C-alpha cells in the first residue's frame, strides 16, 4: 500500500497473509474454513495466516493453518486477468474472535464513488522498494466504469472495477495482490493489477466480487 495508513493490530480481522516460506499475498477470510484471494495468487503449498499484524514477529493471535486446496476461478486468464479470483479451503476451521473473523460476501455491486477499505503488506514505495512488516490500509473510492476505462483503454472487463485516486499517490502495490477492498462491511474487491502503483491516472483495479457470490456459494456447498 503506498500513501496508505497503519491499520492498527487485528483491526482488519478477515485480512489473511498467504505464506509460502514468506508473506507473497493477501486474502480474505468469508468463513471459518475459506479465503478468497486472487487467482493470479495461486501457487501450492500455502500456508493461511490469520490474525496477523507484524508478519514478521509472533505477537500472539495468530493462527497458522494450511490449505487443503484452491480452486482458481474456471474462467481465469492470467494473460487479461479476468476472473481473478481464487478459493482456498483450510485443512481445519479458524477460531472465530474479535481480532479473526469472516467478511460478508456482497448482495449487490458498489458504485463509483463508494468508500472502501483496501490493506495489504504490500510494497508502500511508488519508485523504488519498502515492504512493511504491520497491516497497511488505504480508505480509497471506486471510481466510475468511464474513468477506470479512460485509464486503461483495451483492458478493463465487465469483471474488474477501479479505484484509487487519478492524481497518484494513493493505491495498492506489488505483494498486497489477493486481498481485499471492502465498502460498508462487504467484500467488494480483490487486490488484481494497475500498470505501476500510485501513478497518475493508473488506478488500481480489481477483481469485481459481486458477479461471483454464486460461483462462491455453490463452490463452498460442494467442497
Ligand atoms: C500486483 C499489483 C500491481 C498493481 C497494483 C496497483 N497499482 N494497484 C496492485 C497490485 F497488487
Ligand atoms: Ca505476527
Amino acid at each position: 500500500i503506498v500513501g496508505g495508513y497503519t491499520c492498527g493490530a487485528n483491526t482488519v480481522p478477515y485480512q489473511v497473509s498467504l505464506n509460502s516460506g514468506y508473506h507473497f499475498c493477501g486474502g480474505s477470510l468469508i468463513n471459518s474454513q475459506w479465503v478468497v484471494s486472487a487467482a493470479h495468487c495461486y501457487k501450492s503449498g500455502i500456508q493461511v495466516r490469520l490474525g496477523e499484524d507484524n508478519i514478521n514477529v509472533v505477537e500472539g493471535n495468530e493462527q497458522f493453518i494450511s490449505a487443503s486446496k484452491s480452486i482458481v476461478h474456471p474462467s481465469y486468464n492470467s494473460n487479461t486477468l479476468n476472473n481473478d479470483i481464487m478459493l482456498i479451503k483450510l485443512k481445519s476451521a479458524a477460531s472465530l474472535n474479535s481480532r479473526v473473523a469472516s467478511i460478508s460476501l456482497p448482495t449487490s455491486c458498489a458504485s463509483a464513488g463508494t468508500q472502501c477499505l483496501i490493506s495489504g503488506w504490500g510494497n508502500t514505495k511508488s519508485s523504488g522498494t519498502s515492504y512493511p512488516d504491520v497491516l497497511k490500509c488505504l480508505k480509497a473510492p471506486i471510481l466510475s466504469d468511464s474513468s477506470c476505462k479512460s485509464a486503461y483503454p483495451g483492458q478493463i472487463t465487465s469483471n474488474m472495477f477501479c479505484a484509487g485516486y487519478l492524481e497518484g499517490g494513493k493505491d495498492s502495490c506489488q505483494g498486497d495482490s489477493g486481498g481485499p477492498v471492502v465498502c460498508s462491511g462487504k467484500l467488494q474487491g480483490i487486490v488484481s493489477w494497475g500498470s505501476g502503483c500510485a501513478q497518475k491516472n493508473k488506478p488500481g483495479v480489481y477483481t469485481k466480487v459481486c458477479n461471483y457470490v454464486s460461483w462462491i456459494k455453490q463452490t463452498i456447498a460442494s467442497n
